[PDB]
């Protein structure tokens, strides 16, 4: 038995970790109104993506990996000698990536594919990859890993803010948010993931109070966990995520793991400018 762990690009793992563990990635893409298509990777300058989105008369669209991209990656790993492939996917509630990766796995001969629905995105999805890799090194078998990731999923989540719901409304990735869209004053929406979908949580009077609300909501949840990893997941306002990261480092005991990450282009296209997430996992994830 020889187990590989792979993922799609929206896990937004650092290039350092992708390099160290040779993590294969099925990339998603974003298409601009001028017909320019860009596949996700860590060579794309995120600042350049935000500049093009700002200069776009129409919001860019995104695309999951094609089923043939999964198949090509599975065939490559099989032919290097892997017998089993763990696949960590973006939430099935917001993308067809997961179901595609499962159907691709059914079609590929000579290798076992174990597709896993993270029910989240960004480095929270990425934590499932890092957990799976750790378990493979410890000698676990694929079904034990899948069982452990399924348990991890029960104590994982995220809250987030955006400047405006127009990007999420345009793509249909905000669930049950009709009355707020285009009806906000200074008030800022706080959103959260629930069972793989993005739903409203609270409306707050200002952005600064919304960032305070992210911290309060998450700290109230994770105080009941035996282990805690928090991720600040920042969008285009560097100082917003950096401020929250530093405040978490002050407010939290060192027994909590507190880390910083950023959204890539595909998630940015759906959030728009001003996105900022606080994610949590009730595990001590190996981040090195
Ligand atoms: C804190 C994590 C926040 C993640 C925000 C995710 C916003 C929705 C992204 C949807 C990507 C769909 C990709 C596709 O299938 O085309």
């Amino acid at each position: 038995m020889k187990i590989a762990v792979m993922t799609d690009s929206t896990s937004y793992l650092s290039q350092d970790l992708i390099d160290k563990y040779n993590i294969q990635i099925a990339p998603l893409s974003v298409t601009f109104d001028d017909g320019k298509n860009f596949t996700e990777s860590n060579e794309i300058a995120i600042e350049e993506f935000y500049n093009k989105m700002a200069s776009s008369q129409t919001i860019p669209t995104t695309s999951q990996p094609a089923i043939g991209e999964w198949i090509t990656k599975y065939e490559m790993l099989r032919d290097q000698g892997y017998t089993d492939i763990i696949v960590i996917c973006l939430s099935s509630g917001i993308s067809g990536s997961y179901q595609s990766s499962y159907q691709a796995g059914e079609m590929v001969e000579g290798v076992n594919v174990h597709a896993f629905d993270s029910k989240l995105a960004a480095m929270i999805e990425g934590c499932y990859v890092l957990r799976a890799i750790e378990m493979v090194e410890e000698g676990y078998e694929p079904q034990q890993i899948i069982d452990d990731l399924t348990n991890m999923r029960e104590h994982t989540g995220a809250y987030l803010i955006v400047d405006d719901l127009k990007n999420l409304q345009k793509s249909g990735r905000i669930t049950g948010a009709q009355a707020w869209v285009g009806t906000l004053l200074k008030m800022k929406p706080v959103l959260k993931f629930e069972d793989g979908k993005i739903i409203p949580e609270e409306k707050v009077r200002t952005k600064k109070r919304a960032i305070q609300t992210l911290e309060k909501k998450v700290l109230d949840i994770v105080k009941d966990f035996e282990e805690v990893t928090l991720f600040v997941i920042n969008g285009d306002h560097f100082e917003d995520g950096q401020a929250l990261y530093k405040k978490l480092q002050d407010d939290c005991p060192s027994a909590y793991q507190v880390a910083y990450s950023e959204f890539g282009p595909v998630v940015a296209a759906h959030l728009g400018s001003g996105g900022l997430g606080l994610g949590y996992v009730g595990r001590k994830i190996r981040l090195t």
